[PDB]
């Protein structure tokens, strides 16, 4: 399994006055993928 | 009579960048109530 990253997190903040509050935001960008189907497997139970 | 202030007055001025403008607001807090009996009254009208 890999991971390829275009940016990191980050915060932010900011004020309004329209509506007498404030703000904070979090964000990133990933994306995820699989590789290799030969090493991998699962232990699960019997059929009932 | 008696009055209790939370917060007083205050003034405030922001800049709109879509409508090309500025903003001014005003506020405060406050409550109203009645404390002794025994100092009070009113003249009134006879019935009818």
């Amino acid at each position: 399994v890999g991971t390829v990253k275009l940016r990191d997190l980050a915060l932010e903040r900011d004020r309004d006055v329209d509506a007498q509050g404030d703000l904070i935001v979090g964000k990133y960008a990933m994306g995820h993928g699989g590789l290799r189907p030969e090493a991998a497997g699962a232990l699960v139970f019997s059929p009932a």
